[PDB]
C-alpha cells in the first residue's frame, strides 16, 4: 500500500471516532461488527473470501478519516462490499447489497419494496456514499491481503491440511477482530498467522541449510521478537472479544 494507509499508534488512538466521544474499545467493537457484517453479506452474495477481505480493509481505511457516529457501519458495510466486489471483478447490482443487508439486518421486517420512496432514497445515497468513499481511499481500491502470502508458505513448507487451514483462519480472524491491516504489512501479518498457527498444534518448521527460518522467506524485516509480539497482542484481543473467542474454541474443537 502506499505510506499513507499505515498508521502510526498515536494515529489509531486519536481517531476521528475518539474525538466524537467514542472510546477505544467500543470503536474496536464498531469495526469488529461492520467486519462480521460484511462477511455474512458477501457470504449470502456468493461473493469469494478475497472480495470480503477487500471490503473489510475499505471499512477499516475508511473510518480511519470518518466518525462511526456520522457515518453508520451498517451502511459503510454495504457501500464497501458494493465497490469491493465491482473491483475484484464479481459485480453485485446495488438492489442485490441492499437487499442481502435488509436479510442480515432486519431478518424479521418484511421484504423491501423497491418501488417506494425510503428503498429509492437508500439507493441514492449508497452512490454518494460510494463517491466518498472512493475519494477516502484515494481511489487506491487495489488491496493485497496476507492470505496470498500464508497459502504461499504453508504449500512451501509442506504444512499439514489442519495447519494451512489453521493459518488460512487466523488471517481472516485479524481482518476482522484486529486493525492489524492498518498498522502491518500483509507478509508480516501472514508471518504472525502462521506463527500462531504452529504454536498451537506444536508444529515446527524446520530451518533451511544456510540457517534462515521459514519467516525470512516471506518477509525479510520480520523477526522471532515481533511475531511473538504481535501473536500475544493478537490473542489478548480475542480475549476481549469473548463470544469471537467461544467460536475460534469450537472451530478447533470441531477440526480435532
Amino acid at each position: 500500500a502506499s505510506s499513507r494507509w499505515f498508521f502510526t499508534r498515536e494515529q489509531l488512538e486519536n481517531t476521528p471516532s475518539r474525538r466524537c466521544g467514542v472510546e477505544a474499545d467500543k470503536e474496536l467493537s464498531c469495526r469488529q461488527q461492520a467486519a462480521n457484517l460484511i462477511q455474512e453479506m458477501g457470504q449470502r452474495l456468493n461473493v469469494s473470501q478475497l472480495t470480503i477481505n477487500t471490503a473489510i480493509v475499505y471499512m477499516h481505511r475508511f473510518y480511519m478519516h470518518h466518525s462511526f457516529t456520522k457515518f453508520n457501519k451498517n451502511i459503510i458495510s454495504s457501500t464497501a462490499l458494493f465497490l469491493a466486489a465491482k473491483v475484484e471483478e464479481q459485480a453485485r447490482k446495488l438492489e442485490h447489497v441492499i437487499k442481502v443487508a435488509h436479510a442480515c439486518l432486519h431478518p424479521l421486517e418484511p421484504l423491501l419494496d423497491t418501488k417506494c420512496d425510503a428503498y429509492l432514497q437508500q439507493t441514492r445515497e449508497l452512490v454518494i456514499l460510494e463517491t466518498i468513499m472512493l475519494q477516502t481511499l484515494g481511489f487506491e481500491i487495489t488491496i493485497e491481503h496476507p492470505h496470498t502470502d500464508v497459502v504461499k508458505c504453508t504449500q512451501l513448507v509442506r504444512a499439514s491440511k489442519d495447519l494451512a487451514q489453521t493459518s488460512y483462519f487466523m488471517a481472516t480472524n485479524s481482518l476482522h477482530l484486529t486493525t492489524f491491516c492498518l498498522q502491518y504489512k500483509p507478509t508480516v501479518i501472514a508471518c504472525v498467522c502462521i506463527h500462531l498457527a504452529c504454536k498451537w498444534s506444536n508444529w515446527e518448521i524446520p530451518v533451511s541449510t544456510d540457517g534462515k527460518h521459514w519467516w525470512e522467506y516471506v518477509d525479510p524485516t520480520v523477526t522471532l521478537e515481533l511475531l511473538d509480539e504481535l501473536t500475544h497482542e493478537f490473542l489478548q484481543i480475542l480475549e476481549k472479544t469473548p463470544n469471537r473467542l467461544k467460536k475460534i474454541r469450537n472451530w478447533r474443537a470441531n477440526q480435532a
